[PDB]
């Protein structure tokens, strides 16, 4: 017999201050708290921490990111501490320190000696099996963005990682013959991560965003103007169209996504250049 399981989530009581050395040095911002660098005490390692209000809303989305952990392309969580800051009680999120800066940022600060169309796809598969391990356990990310997509070290080897939980919200309330839609009921949410990821993809081959800004997109009406464009080929420009469905019902499952010979054959892309590092020096 053979069972696996792993450990749930334990909440620790006691003060962060024992276990952990707290610095004053910020990784990131929000409107509902900071993330700070702190060193683990016994093993003097680095991780980041961040600080939330504790309301029920957060100790869902706590739970959810937990849950997520197990995923190799997902940021992870160590531990999770309840403590009194201030006069208010709040959250604290350990995490393991991804300091291998924002996705776009290192495309940009290669020194470019460009950037291949084999590369992008590796990058976009591995965003796949992130969303896909979150749809596989019914958790909608719903803020996949470049800013919350960050690698872990400063090498060449780094793995990327997706970040920020505040938007995560749970899909879900003989007969393997029925329908899923007689499976109780679902409305958008998986649908949004997709078109996110389709954006994304954009970005990543030209080096700009595909776009009344806000009629445009619910238009779904976005050029793929030349000479950027132009050496692309039709087969990664239909996925692209594939994702940015303007009906979330028309919209590319991750399923499907992962299953096409782009994503899935990530070693089998001719390795042309594009021009993206040097687009993205401008604004
Ligand atoms: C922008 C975002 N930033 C976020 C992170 N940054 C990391 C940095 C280093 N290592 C791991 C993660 C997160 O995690 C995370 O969420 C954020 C959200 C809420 C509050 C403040 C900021």
């Amino acid at each position: 017999p053979q069972f696996h399981v792993k450990s749930g989530l334990q909440i620790k009581k006691n003060a962060i201050i024992d276990d952990y050395k707290v610095t004053s040095q910020v990784l990131g911002l929000g409107i509902n708290g900071k993330v700070l660098q702190i060193f683990n005490k016994r093993t003097q390692e680095k991780f980041a921490l961040k600080m939330l209000q504790d309301c029920p809303k957060a100790r869902r989305e706590v739970e959810l990111h937990w849950r997520a952990s197990q995923c190799p392309h997902i940021v992870r969580i160590v531990d999770v501490y309840e403590n009194l800051y201030a006069g208010r009680k709040c959250l604290l999120i350990v995490m393991e320190c991804l300091d291998g800066g924002e996705l776009f940022s290192r495309i940009q600060d290669r020194g470019d000696q460009a950037f291949t169309e084999r590369e992008a796809s590796e990058i976009m598969k591995s965003i796949g099996e992130a969303i896909q391990y979150l749809h596989s356990i019914n958790i909608a990310h719903r803020d996949v963005k470049p800013e919350n997509l960050l690698y872990t070290s400063k090498r060449p080897n780094a793995i990327l990682k997706l970040t920020d939980f505040g938007f995560a919200k749970e899909t879900t309330s003989t007969p393997y013959y029925v329908a899923p839609e007689v499976l109780g009921p679902e409305k958008y949410d998986k649908s949004c991560d997709m078109w996110s990821l389709g954006v994304i993809m954009y970005i990543l081959l030209c080096g700009y965003p595909p776009f009344g800004m806000k009629t445009r997109i619910r238009m779904g009406q976005y050029e793929f103007p030349n000479p950027e464009w132009s050496e692309v080929s039709e087969e990664v420009k239909m996925l692209i169209r594939n994702l940015l469905k303007t009906e979330p019902t028309q919209r590319m499952t991750i399923t499907e996504f992962m299953n096409h010979p782009w994503i899935m054959q990530s070693t089998k892309v001719p390795q042309t250049p594009l021009h993206t590092s040097r687009v993205l020096k401008e604004d």
